[PDB]
Parts: C-alpha cells; structure tokens; sequence
DNA sequence: TGTTTTTGACAAGA
DNA sequence: ATCTTGTCAAAAAC
C-alpha cells in the first residue's frame, strides 16, 4: 500500500554515497527521508 | 471506513 | 555529545 521512502536509482545512488563517506545524518535530510529509514536500507554492517 | 505495506519517531544499548 | 538497531503506532495508497 504505502510507497517506498526511497526508489532504487537513488537507492543505489545513496549506497554509492555512503561508501564515499557521507553522513547519514545529512542524507536523510537532503533526501527528505528519516534516518532510521537509512538505517534499514544501508546498515552500519554495509 | 478497512487492510496492507513501509515509514519515521523513539527508546535503549551486557 | 554520538552512532546503531530494533520496536511500534500510524501515514500513505487503494
């Protein structure tokens, strides 16, 4: 029912990002969404 | 006015 | 202060 916060373009996108070193703090904003929400796609394991 | 799928705030971390 | 993770009421969508 409820769409996803994030598509896969961007989410990839994001996850590439990451690996750059971007805080996930920052992300979340830009990106409009909440940060347990990045937590969940991309967790500090990844 | 009801279910479902995913969010986002929150609490809590031998 | 940070940084993580899992729980849970409910927003979003039909």
């Amino acid at each position: 029912g409820r769409p996803r916060a994030i598509n896969k373009h961007e989410q990839e996108q994001i996850s590439r990002l990451l690996e750059k070193g971007h805080p996930r703090q920052q992300l979340a904003i830009i990106f409009g969404i909440g940060v347990s929400t990045l937590y969940r796609y991309f967790p500090a394991s990844s």
